[PDB]
C-alpha cells in the first residue's frame, strides 16, 4: 500500500472525515473500525479523539487498500494518518473503536488492529471498562 496526500477538511466524528484529497473534497469513511455514534456511549469521546488527532496532524495522508475505494454512500474507504501515525489503529488502541468491518480483500493492516483491540481490551479501556 502507499500513503497519498491530503488536507483536512474538517472533522465529522470518530470514524469519518472530510478530507480534500487529489484537489476535490470528500468524506472518508475509516476501514476496519465501528467507532460510537455521536449519541451513543464513548461517541463523544471518539469524536474527540479523532478530531484532535486529525486537526493537530502537520501531515494527513490516505491509504487505499487493494479492493473498493469508496463505499455505496460515496465516501472514500481508506486508513487515514496524521504525522504518520495511523488514525484507525490508534481509536482501536484506546478502546474507542472496535474492529469490524472486514471485507475480504480491503483488510491488509486487520491483524495489527486486531492486536491493538487485543491490547485495549486487556487494559479495559473506555469501551472495554
Ligand atoms: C467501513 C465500511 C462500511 N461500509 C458500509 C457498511 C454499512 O452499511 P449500512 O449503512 O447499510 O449499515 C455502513 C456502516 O457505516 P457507519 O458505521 O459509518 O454507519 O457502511 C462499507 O460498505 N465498507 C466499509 O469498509
Ligand atoms: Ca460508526
Amino acid at each position: 500500500l502507499h500513503k497519498e496526500p491530503a488536507t483536512l477538511i474538517k472533522a465529522i466524528d470518530g470514524d469519518t472525515v472530510k478530507l480534500m484529497y487529489k484537489g476535490q473534497p470528500m468524506t472518508f469513511r475509516l476501514l476496519l473500525v465501528d467507532t460510537p455514534e455521536f449519541n451513543e456511549k464513548y461517541g463523544p469521546e471518539a469524536s474527540a479523539f479523532t478530531k484532535k488527532m486529525v486537526e493537530n496532524g502537520k501531515k494527513i495522508e490516505v491509504e487505499f487498500d487493494k479492493g473498493q475505494r469508496t463505499d455505496k454512500y460515496g465516501r472514500g474507504l481508506a486508513y487515514i494518518y496524521a504525522d504518520g501515525k495511523m488514525v484507525n489503529e490508534a481509536l482501536v488502541r484506546q478502546g474507542l473503536a472496535k474492529v469490524a468491518y472486514v471485507y475480504k480483500g480491503n483488510n491488509t493492516h486487520e491483524q495489527l488492529l486486531r492486536k491493538a483491540e487485543a491490547q485495549a481490551k486487556k487494559e479495559k479501556l473506555n469501551i472495554w471498562s
